[PDB]
């Protein structure tokens, strides 16, 4: 093999093995995500719901900087730019096909980065008890995230898990299954939350 | 050409020209859709929302019966089955690729048939008792439909409108653009409705 991308018949010229090791990307972003969680917990102070605000901040970050970075540079994917493009190449060492510039994958990433990022930051802004749209926004964003993620899983699945080595501990179970499963589980609860409160908002209107 | 499907280099074996003309299916759908609109206007009476409710009923039909027929009986492509198969073959004479069994198209149709249909029926049925989940469900359904439709357009666009003859009056501008623009515009207005109502329902809690 001349490259890790696992549909092994892929003829990927113009491929450059990343200079920075995988632990560079994983650790540097875990660190920046912690920084955002702390900064947003403080700005919230200025219990669980105050955590959900940091969740929505980390969302807006991933959707805008990272998932948006893919939306722009899904054609180059050569490590001469910032380590974000290398991040995406490493995620592609995981299951999916973010190297080939998949028709569907580009579209779903474009939508989540254009809408759910801004709207997630609008959730964290409008949740400081300032606007009635706080749970409507939570509901819309989390429903959209659930849709995007379920379509991502279904599409890659109906391809028979073609892209990416099946069962791989690092690349399949963590990169593919776990990271994405977050935007399946966490916003699901949030939908229920946004539903359980908005139903109450509908009941008190009497 | 041995088929109208416009990526004309498509070699489509095991293809059977529909026995029933197009007017068969057109009338068979006109009658039943009118029947549903009438029965639901009656059950609503027994102002505007009584129309929107039958809209949510007609949705429940198309998503469940028609789009469900597609989700099941691809890729047989035999007009010897019910007039649903001829319906889908005629729509595929239009732009999109409901002949090829497109990965994304099948996945999106699976989600809209499994989720948005039932949920639209839950809106129209549970909208009779003024239940508090009604504007939440209306919002969720219409947001999901908008997501499905935006991805439906975007993917074909990044495919360069490959499937289907561009600009064709019947097949592209009516079948492709208009029919989907329906589920882009009408549930958009419904999103706005449910949002302004839930904002008012959220404002009163003080
Ligand atoms: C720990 C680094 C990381 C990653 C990452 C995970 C594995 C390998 C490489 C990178 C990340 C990247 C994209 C992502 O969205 C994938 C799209 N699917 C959801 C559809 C979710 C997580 C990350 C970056 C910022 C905040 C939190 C995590
Ligand atoms: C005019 C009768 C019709 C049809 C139809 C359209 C073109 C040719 C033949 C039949 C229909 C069929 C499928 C459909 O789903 C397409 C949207 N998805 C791709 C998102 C939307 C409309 C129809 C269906 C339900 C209610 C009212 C009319």
């Amino acid at each position: 093999p001349l490259h890790p991308y696992w549909p092994q018949h892929l003829r990927l010229d113009n491929f450059v093995p990343n200079d920075r090791p995988t632990w560079h990307i994983l650790a540097g972003l875990f660190s920046v995500t912690g920084v955002l969680v702390v900064t947003t917990w403080l700005l919230s102070g200025r219990t669980w719901r105050r955590l959900s605000l940091c969740w929505f901040a980390v969302c807006g970050f991933i959707h805008l900087v990272i998932e948006g970075w893919f939306v722009l540079y899904y054609e180059d994917l050569l490590g001469d730019q910032a380590f974000l493009s290398q991040l995406w190449k490493e995620y592609a060492k995981g299951d999916s096909r973010y190297i080939l510039g998949d028709n569907f994958t580009v579209c779903m990433e474009t939508i989540t980065a254009c809408l759910w990022g801004p709207l997630s930051l609008w959730v964290v802004i409008a949740f400081l008890r300032q606007h009635p749209l706080r749970f409507i926004l939570q509901l819309v964003v989390s429903v959209g995230q659930i849709y995007g993620d379920v379509l991502y899983f279904l599409t890659e699945h109906r391809d028979g898990f073609q892209h990416g080595e099946l069962g791989h501990p690092l690349y399949f179970w963590f990169y593919f299954v776990f990271m994405n499963a977050l935007w399946l589980v966490l916003p699901g609860v949030l939908v229920l939350d946004a539903v359980k409160h908005l139903t109450h908002a509908q009941s008190t209107l009497d």
